[PDB]
């Protein structure tokens, strides 16, 4: 049929091989005649996927022998509020980088919960840079100090990320976790709804320092203890299995392109394209972030008012674009590149970036 | 290469749900994105998500003043998420006990707040769903909570309390929707997907909106799912569908009171069987409180036992060992479990016997 070019910002584009192998096996996987989603999570069958999705993301992001890997339900959002009600213990202060709404939404949680502080923020100036880390008040009190990584709504991302020793390094990475390399022991948690770049909605990778969080902390529901899924392996109560099992078929589709390392460099080239357009605009399209803050995973622009905006976006859906128009709460488009999505789709967005341009 | 699939959760669905899952994998509703590939703001999406709610309603004739809501973490989320929202101070979370199921739910109100036992069969092992006439409630109850069906025991309610003094609150994990329902008994229903309904990764919450806050998480209250239409943040989409898709399977077969009919004939095969083994195989619920989803039993003794349930693996039965926690046996014969596979044990049961 027509093209489709799929910029979903979340849930969002899967790599082909990922589907048309659960597609085929859907019915009978593992020869067992049942589905995956019909296994007890207690089946071999199971804990095989569930134990190789840990072992490909450990191996693909290299996480040391002292981490361990949850799949736990809930959203990123549930991360949310389970992570102060972990740390965030009586004297002490859950510290905040702000760089976009999400990261807004990660401390209003803690702030239900305790003491907080905000160790930098760019909300000033609309959050189109991630802020320099020498602006970051720390406090000697701080149970962590959380950042959001990639700044889905906004289109800014960390280049790097700060050295913390006072405190453990929390970090929102929904939308850019395993789109490049990472150095694991910078954190001690890191969390990521997996359906923005690893796969399918209802699983959320919780990747955590075993020693900061394997203790049991007294007045918190099971469910909401780390704990109780450590010690479990995120088999607590019945896992989200077909979302575990997708989660599996994305991280074999990274590892047989190269991994991370490759990932990255095909996520720059996609970028690139898109940066270059609104660059060589001339104004025409103008990026909401500054240069040196760049996201590769999401892209902000607007073009010069509401109305083009609106007709780019109109233009767009026509021509078999989908999930081009940005967040609701601040309008314009976003151009969601996520690992799957594949660079031929970056090339038609350029190609309709310059003919609505030179037709306008 | 015959598998008879009797497991306990996640467990069997019905064929043609998943094979039209299986058909539109790729290319969903022409949009030639898997439907794990949209938005869930989008219209694609959104259809669903509504069309998983309607047909429960549909299906349940769940009445205008009740929500639906598709939420995460299980039914075990839920055991704290309704005490979080309802156990108040100076109120209490009073529950029924009539199996593990319960106590797992009793224990994480009394992380909350101040609980009661209206009831329980624990003594006797829970054998039985107690007397209505013998529960002890109080005027502060913030709810009555029960377990409708006690899937790790095999017993489960033939009928609800009328209780007006507090909401009526039912785990009914294992058997909602298995047959007809008066909703308007309770205050709140909740359900894991995956026994009845889908698969694991959505849990269905029906509660009185007028029922159910400061100080409690956002993602904890339901009222943020409420407002949201369950639409807060990212929800399960693809376990949502195949929940529309088990649903719309449930209502060509003629709705609750046909999966009634289909449901009741698969209990009546294996029960019938033990019944008239003449003591070779014993059931551990008695017989007024026989759940029609969890069929459990034993052999004469630990070592048939053992022999039994080897011999149906080789038969290419599945899921039949009963839980840790009791062992024994349990056949679960939730919605799509066809009464074929039932047959089919019955047929290997005898044959067992026979050959002791
Ligand atoms: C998508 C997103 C979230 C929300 O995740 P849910 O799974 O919908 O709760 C949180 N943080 C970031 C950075 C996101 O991009
Ligand atoms: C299966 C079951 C549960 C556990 O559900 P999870 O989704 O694993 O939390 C809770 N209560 C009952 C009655 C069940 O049968
Ligand atoms: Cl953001
Ligand atoms: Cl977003
Ligand atoms: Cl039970
Ligand atoms: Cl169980
Ligand atoms: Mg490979
Ligand atoms: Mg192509
Ligand atoms: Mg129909
Ligand atoms: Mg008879």
């Amino acid at each position: 049929v027509k093209q489709v070019f799929n910029f979903n910002a979340g849930p969002s584009a899967l790599p082909k091989p990922a589907l048309e192998r659960a597609q085929k096996e859907l019915l009978n996987f593992n020869d067992t005649q049942m589905s995956v989603m019909e296994l007890s999570h207690r089946s071999q069958s199971y804990e095989e996927v569930h134990e190789q999705a840990q072992n490909l993301l450990r191996e693909l992001l290299q996480i040391p022998n002292d981490y361990q890997i949850l799949f736990l339900q809930g959203g990123a959002s549930l991360q949310f509020t389970m992570l102060p009600m972990n740390l965030l213990t009586k004297g002490t202060i859950g510290n905040y980088v702000l760089t976009g709404s999400w990261s807004e939404k990660a401390l209003k949680e803690a702030k239900l919960l305790g003491e907080t502080h905000i160790a930098a923020s760019t909300k000033a100036n609309s959050y189109q840079s991630i802020p320099d880390f020498s602006e970051f008040q720390l406090n000697e009190n701080d149970a962590y100090l959380h950042i959001t990584s990639n700044n889905t709504i906004y289109g800014t991302q960390y280049q790097n990320f700060p050295e913390i020793n006072h405190a453990p390094l929390i970090a929102d990475m929904s939308s850019d976790i395993l789109s490049r390399p990472l150095k694991v022991n910078q954190f001690g948690m890191i969390y990521a709804g997996a359906q923005k770049n690893l796969g399918p909605s209802g699983v959320t990778v919780v990747i955590v320092k075993k020693d900061l969080l394997n203790t049991k902390v007294e007045q918190v529901p099971t469910m909401l203890q780390y704990a109780t899924h450590i010690k479990s392996d995120s088999l607590y109560n019945t896992p989200p299995t077909f979302s575990i099992y997708m989660l599996r078929n994305v991280l074999d589709w990274i590892k047989d392109l190269g991994g991370a390392e490759a990932i990255a460099k095909q996520n720059e080239e996609k970028a690139k394209i898109i940066y270059d357009t609104i660059d060589e605009s001339n104004g025409f399209y103008v990026g909401h972030a500054e240069k040196g803050s760049r996201s590769l995973m999401n892209v902000t622009f607007n073009l010069r008012n509401e109305e083009l905006n609106q007709q780019f976006l109109a233009k767009a859906k026509e021509q078999g674009f989908v999930g081009l128009n940005g967040h609701r709460s601040v309008g314009g488009c976003r151009a969601s590149i996520y690992n799957a999505v594949p660079i031929d789709a970056c090339i038609a967005l350029r190609e309709l970036m310059i003919q609505f341009k030179e037709n306008a």
